[PDB]
């Protein structure tokens, strides 16, 4: 009933703790090993403006050349888990089977995996992490045309056959909302589209359209022809954030707040739930939403065996006022209520602390799709940015202690509420590279010195960790 | 005064003998050591249909590993000088500085480079050779678009940087003409393009375009910035034929053959002779054919210190009766006089061996465009298809030893018609890999053994080579 | 008479050209084979706020481990000569003998002069740039105390002994002038005092003088030791800017701009000269100014072979208005002349190009100090600041191509002056750590990619000065 004092035994004994990662942001390698270059690579390399400091993940935190050590790092940890994606274009670094298959870069993912067992570690694999092969997106526009479903199927099912004798915990994209919305919405991610040029009323519909289906073909070919040999799960990864409404009253802002849910969550879920998206996109976006062919739909409905969530922070919502998916959600967002914002900010200013949104979220998505088995695999914070701090100072993060005792404490209650969590997933291991935002931002358990090496040493919060969750 | 006895002591001291490949034909490594794809890459793995047998170049004769070797063959040959290409996307994956430049492939490169000097051996090294990195294709449409001359220059720099020190002899392009005619016009060579799908009445003559301002501005990059330090020569090498007359008199026949020439030697040797295309070729072109800006023709203008050409066969050629570079020429071609063919065919139906053809081609650029200092570039045989040999059956290659000894003899009668050769260099150093060919043809003087790790060993040729010409 | 014309046979044959470095702006490994603590190690640790991103040199652009590449650069770049110097606790952790002699931190300097005379690259060595062993700071202050004067020796001795069969070419101390005056009077360099915690009125005089004093007792160690067995030339490389009297016609302002030099330079100057310190010094400082005893200036007079000076910019001075250096020269620095800046803004808004100075620099210590034989040790401008260029762009650097050629032009017209220049070296080698400004500041002839290893590519000033100035 005291979030700082929570621990392992609150928990049921088969209850799942871990950390991760996504294969571009630490690994580095970029060029080594035979890896192809990714939609990232380019992106950074050719519009080094749109990135703080104009830096890219050539070398990253070199998790590449240093697994060893991370393999170490997580043993001391002692959590039971690790979350990590495998970089398409470090296995097929010309996208599809035609391009050769890269010996080097399995071999890599390989030692990873009997490295993370030898330990006791389990290991639990993403699929696609936004690093699209650079030669697929040239072909034939990525995601943007359907040829990527087959090629996405030669790959998934390149990964299950190397990788499944061990590794018995799929997931087929993370945060597939995030690479829709900013690759093809804002532009503000690779491919950076959309203000042809981009199209920000269409685009971000086909894009994650294709997601979608190519989520499913890989599902349905993992559950007919590789479920019953190797015996393991699979399922899929989004982003989510709690939606409150403006006014608890106005009717009309609980309608905002849900539709604004939708949206975001139901845009992804609905269509896996019933094989359809949900009446609110239909109406608002109309004719600029593709259908699903009724196979296409019967093979989207249930593709799962579970899903995870990605949890960071929460917003105000209340109603609205050529074609853009912002304007096609009819919200505005707000922070406060009467000068008093919806909680603290971290060291991002997008990133408010509310707790009790992860419980509100994990409880609404039991609701409204009824999911039988849960994950929350994304749930961080990051440190307020300050170079002027030495390393016995930068590693006291306090702020992030309290923010994963409180949002566990609320994963624990939601447990309460009857919604099943098999597992919690701390973000992230390391610091690492944050996109847009390069490496001026610090959201790792470990700490990283940029200036020597990459040095890892741990924060006050990864003791924490091991010494409340050990096991 | 007898072919079968020319030999070294034949010709001026100074006279350099050698022979040659090109990275693609021979490297393979296709994906090792950091290279990125070429076009001839996905060429060959996308439509595996247009090449006998569906082969590719990914291993080849893997003078990628083997070079130390292809060194030693050199030292015991005793030639003077070997001539050999750069893989663009070996040394720069992404085609152009932003995509990383790659120290391994660099590496091999100073290797090579340090063996054959450690041996006395002369290197002569073309720039380019129809390997165009597939991410400058994907990007902008490669030789089609104009931006590919300043990436061109960045990738010639970067070489005379590294290598310019030892290498004293440069090429920058290698038979433009069949990269502009086969890629554009056929689409039998790799891009593949013109039966938007391609067009073979403008894009050969965009592409031949941009091809020689990318020869030129690299020569005059070289002229004004390494020159001086290195003191090394650049020049270019074309592809030629020797055009005849059907009927001796018939001098509409004889303006059949001169507009034949124009439109393969021509269309390359006049603009770097006087800064523009030829009358014949405005004349049956017209409008579709571009212009140079005058700064361009002033850059053109005398572009070289040395030319080379590569001869193998001659055609007879007649006059001819939506539009197309092959109707455009107006001619048509054939192989006999009333009955009798021009010469014997060798392995191959479009190689009528015609020694004469050699020395008429010399004369006749000498004094059509005036070139001060040639270099025979390219010039060999095939052996007759015959999988049915032993080695030491298959190794006595009579054909080429008489072709390459007529041939040789023709190249000292032009230097009495006071044509100024400095040298001739035989094609190729290794059986290998051959375009659309494949591996079903061998023009080496070195025999290699497809079923035995590409086993090396020399043919009759090579010997007579060595002990007619060693110094 | 055009600098853009200026080459290599403007100069005498026996002229040098090159270029340099300091161990702790390049080498990183500073943990590394045994290296013990210079004070820039605990100044950056200890202080990361004093240097802009709160970097430090642990691993810079890692000349420690890639030296073999930095000598094939330096090896391309053709010309004669590289200056770098030694860092002290990297061959003695402890400063003094009985802390240890580092066998491997030998070695590394041993393999860096091999790897460049087996190039004919001549190197020009350098004892002492900035970074004073830690051990020798917290035994006794470092430089504030006489006991470095015997440690340095002991320093030098080594070196001479290790190195001097091969190495021909010695400075004591290089800009002895920074080191003092931020270290000691602004506090902004470490050991950062002035800013007990010093007194910017007594301790840069005090530093300065154990500077000469360590000076002195060095070169006649070498003169007495080793000269005659290695044959071999010892000298010393001074700080310089131009002082300009803001009013060509005040005879106050002339005297303003006598006594700014006598500040900077005549410090280090007069008293290697004439054994004494300048008058005006004498006169403003008064007792707060040490005193030599008659045998340390026997000893100080004509201690040198040659002196470097370093020149980037210059000033226009007028006169001024408890105690500080910097208050006690009682002058005034001027940029304008009317709104008329002395000279156009480089990347920095302390350096102002003026191409003349270097020449007055030149004629006016040849006049005022009889030196012999001179040197350009230093002379080179920044790009400016910009993550946003791709490197194609970033290596175009017109602006220092440039201010090259306008400031070698100008050497040689100092020369047809009367004044005796052997020789001149560009400033810097490579983009590297710049004390307070980290790595935000780009000094060097060559590119450094701190995204992907410290990658290596030279700018047009370094493709330029290799084709002018070759042998
Ligand atoms: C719901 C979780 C998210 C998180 O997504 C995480 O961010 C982590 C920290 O960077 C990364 O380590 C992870 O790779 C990622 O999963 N971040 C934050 C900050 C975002 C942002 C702001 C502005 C432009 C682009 C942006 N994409 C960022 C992504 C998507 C989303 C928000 C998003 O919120 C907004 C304002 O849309
Ligand atoms: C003028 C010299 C040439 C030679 O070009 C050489 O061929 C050698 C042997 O393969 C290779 O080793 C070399 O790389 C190349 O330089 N070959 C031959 C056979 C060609 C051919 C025929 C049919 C389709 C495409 C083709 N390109 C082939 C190239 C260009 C040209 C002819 C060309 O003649 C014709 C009919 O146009
Ligand atoms: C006379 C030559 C110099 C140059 O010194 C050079 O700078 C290069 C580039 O950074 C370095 O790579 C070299 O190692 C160094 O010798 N820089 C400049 C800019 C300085 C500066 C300004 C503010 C605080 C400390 C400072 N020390 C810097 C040093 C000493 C001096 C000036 C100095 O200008 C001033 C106001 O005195
Ligand atoms: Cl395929
Ligand atoms: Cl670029
Ligand atoms: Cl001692």
């Amino acid at each position: 009933n005291d979030a700082t004092r929570i621990s392992r035994s609150d928990f049921p004994a088969d209850f799942i703790m871990g950390t991760g990662s996504s294969a571009y942001q630490i690994e580095g390698g970029a060029r080594d090993g035979g890896r192809g270059p990714s939609i990232w690579d380019t992106f950074t390399h050719r519009r080094p403006d749109m990135i703080r400091g104009g830096t890219n993940g050539d070398v990253a935190v070199d998790s590449y050349h240093l697994y060893k050590e991370d393999v170490n790092i997580l043993k001391n940890l002692g959590l039971d888990a690790y979350r990590f994606s495998i970089s398409w274009s470090r296995v097929l670094p010309g996208g599809r089977l035609s391009g050769g298959v890269n010996k080097e870069g399995i071999n890599y993912y390989n030692n990873l995996i009997d490295g993370l067992l030898a330990n006791g570690i389990k290991p639990f694999v993403t699929l696609f992490h936004w690093d699209v092969p650079q030669a697929l997106e040239d072909e034939y526009g990525g995601f943007l045309s359907p040829r990527i479903v087959d090629d996405f199927c030669e790959y998934a099912e390149l990964c299950f056959w190397e990788f499944g004798d061990r590794v018995k915990h799929w997931m087929t994209l993370n945060q597939p909302w995030t690479f829709s919305v900013h690759g093809y919405a804002t532009g503000l991610y690779a491919p950076g589209r959309g203000r042809s040029t981009g199209n920000p009323g269409t685009e971000p519909y086909w894009v994650t359209h294709h997601l979608l289906l190519a989520h499913a073909a890989a599902v349905e070919l993992y559950k007919n022809k590789f479920q019953r040999g190797q015996e393991g799960q699979i399922g899929i990864s989004h982003a989510t954030q709690w939606m409150e409404p403006w006014d608890e009253n106005s009717a009309s802002d609980v309608e905002a707040a849900a539709r604004a849910l939708d949206f975001m969550l139901g845009w992804f879920m609905e269509p896996i739930t019933s094989g359809d998206y949900p009446k609110s996109m239909k109406k608002f976006v109309g004719s600029r939403l593709p259908k699903f062919s009724p196979e296409q739909s019967k093979m989207l409905k249930g593709s799962y065996d579970f899903v995870g969530l990605n949890y960071y922070t929460a917003s105000y919502v209340t109603n609205a006022s050529n074609f853009s998916y912002n304007t096609d959600i009819h919200v505005t967002y707000e922070t406060d209520r009467n000068g008093v914002p919806i909680g603290p900010q971290s060291g991002s200013d997008w990133l408010l602390i509310y707790p009790e949104g992860i419980r509100k979220i994990l409880v609404y998505t039991k609701k409204t799709y009824n999911v039988p088995l849960i994950y929350v695999t994304e749930n961080g914070v990051d440190d307020v940015k300050n170079t002027n701090l030495t390393l016995s100072e930068a590693r006291k993060d306090s702020m992030r202690l309290k923010y994963l005792q409180d949002h566990i404490f609320n994963v624990r209650q939601a447990m309460n509420d009857g919604v099943n969590v098999k597992g919690y997933f701390a973000w992230s291991l390391l610091d690492n590279f944050e996109w847009g935002e390069g490496y001026g931002v610090r959201f790792g358990i470990i700490h990283i010195d940029y200036n020597d090496n990459f040095a890892r040493y741990p924060k006050d919060s990864a003791v924490w960790l091991m010494n409340s969750f050990h096991k």
